[PDB]
């Protein structure tokens, strides 16, 4: 028992982290096979970021201007192309540490692990989620750009995120591994409003199921609710609407605990209307939404 | 910016994880050089755990009874010995993935990353701390025994913990890599009272410094305090006493923010006496104590 904000083992991803330098800008790159993926803003100076024409700035760059260093050894750039907001640097050597991989674009509410890197070197690993407003509440400093977000299914690493920027509000924005930004964000230094940060309702419910599985049962009440009634309360508290798909997704946790999904909803409704009253759930004083139902089942069953 | 419960990259430790089977018991082992370290209770059945005589149970075991599997390949056991509550299985092959390593016994208040494993396979990685009562609030299931807690300083992995058991209260107990249990715990299935779980005061202060560095400043007040006055309040709230050593340890964070340690103490004193009032600090509704001053400086500076 015990419930932790658990990240995937980062080893498979550490072996892909490289350093990319273009001009005076140094950031991180992901080396899978003979291609190095990195944020296209590697070609910019901090002054270029105000109003960049990436296609124009790119014409002034050749293969020999992109310095790729894997560990302490230089890689040879034999090609370069821009795909949306990422650069694909073709190197002459396939990464001998390349895991089985997929590039997946995740939806808001989905969680993933981030391996924060500086100069191609992994600094740390933490678990976070794509917010309903397409930002991530990460921990990134200058030089972390090109750090990736990922999931693992046994041996296959599914890359879902690459870090690009910190919005003025301290939140983070990035792309999927095809260069497409999550949400309406652009790689331009202009104030971009993040949007309403709603709570991922299905994930809070999953986390209430994890709490019951792990012994924390104080919040369990004698009430039930309907999806329509619950959603009225959820709207009021800036919680995402709960759908019948979310109810089905919570089926396996509902079976394991014997608590019907709408009974757990009524419990959640009371926690929103009454508060925690100085109490905790899984050592937390707030309702946690960065654990999906798949994450709870995974952590509670011991998937490796 | 952004502050996350960040774990060390787990790659160096994943390459040391092996599966140890003795009789019908299967748990994890740490393979460094030609030695596999594992909990001595690998020789027990769940019935033996009630009243085990490890030295007696051990006489009935030979090298060929300890099945060590690294990935999908078996390792040859050429020796075995018991050191306190750990078994050292001498194998005929040195781990080719052995990192630079140290075995260190940590003090309460210190944090480390745990790589939760099942059958020698890493399942996840999370950051936790040795509590003042020598337990860890981990996330372990049956079969996780032998999972290790560690720190990294560039390339040297300092192993500090090996998981042994879950106390009836859902908390965890284990040893250092020399087989010595943290605290008064014994590898025997008898109810063991964990002891008072106090808050690591120096770590809460470090985390308040991280919040100021990351923009959360609402809790900053116009007051100061003395160590003696602060400790009166800290005692009342089951917080560890703050020493002059802790004040010195918070020096670099006090310099970086311009907030004197006793001014931050007065801020902490008010948070304890008044509560958060429905507000958050670094996205948390409670005072976080599982980040040391070294962890804050590390995460805020970008150590790789
Ligand atoms: C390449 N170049 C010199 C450069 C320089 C600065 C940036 N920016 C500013 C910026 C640009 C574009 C858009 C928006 Cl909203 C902000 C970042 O936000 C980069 N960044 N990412 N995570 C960070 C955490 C802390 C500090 C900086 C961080 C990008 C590129
Ligand atoms: C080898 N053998 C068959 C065996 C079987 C059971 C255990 N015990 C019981 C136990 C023994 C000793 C002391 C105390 Cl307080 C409890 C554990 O606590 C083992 N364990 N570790 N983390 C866990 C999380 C969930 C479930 C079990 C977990 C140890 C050894």
């Amino acid at each position: 028992s015990g419930f932790r904000k658990m990240a995937f083992p980062s080893g498979k991803v550490e072996g892909c982290m490289v350093q990319v330098t273009c001009g005076t800008t140094t950031l991180n790159g992901l080396w899978l096979d003979d291609v190095v993926y990195c944020p296209r803003h590697v070609i910019c100076t901090s002054e270029d970021m105000l109003n960049p024409n990436y296609e124009d700035l790119l014409i002034r760059k050749s293969n020999h201007n992109f310095l790729v260093q894997a560990g302490n050894v230089q890689l040879r750039v034999i090609g370069h192309s821009m795909q949306n907001c990422v650069l694909k640097l073709k190197v002459d050597t396939a990464n001998p540490k390349t895991p089985k991989y997929k590039f997946v674009r995740i939806q808001p509410g989905q969680t993933f692990s981030v391996l924060a890197c500086y100069n191609g070197s992994p600094s740390g690993v933490y678990q976070c989620a794509m917010r309903p407003n397409f930002t991530i509440k990460g921990s990134f400093l200058n030089g972390s750009c090109g750090s990736v977000g990922f999931n693992i299914d046994y041996d296959c690493v599914s890359f879902c995120y690459m870090h690009h920027m910190e919005l003025p509000t301290g939140v983070h924005a990035g792309t999927d591994l095809e260069g497409n930004f999550y949400g309406p964000f652009v790689d331009r230094q202009t104030a971009q409003a993040a949007g309403t940060d709603t709570t991922i309702t299905v994930n809070v419910l999953a986390w209430l199921y994890a709490a019951v599985i792990n012994g924390d049962r104080w919040f369990l009440n004698r009430f039930t609710t309907t999806l329509n009634d619950f959603n009225l309360v959820a709207m009021k508290y800036n919680y995402e609407p709960l759908t019948q798909d979310h109810v089905d997704i919570l089926g396996p946790l509902s079976a394991q605990t014997g608590i019907a999904v709408l009974d757990m909803c009524a419990s959640l409704k009371e926690l929103l209307q009454n508060g925690m009253n100085g109490r905790t759930i899984l050592g937390s004083a707030l309702l946690e939404d960065e654990f999906t139902p798949f994450d709870v089942v995974r952590q509670c069953s011991g998937v490796t």
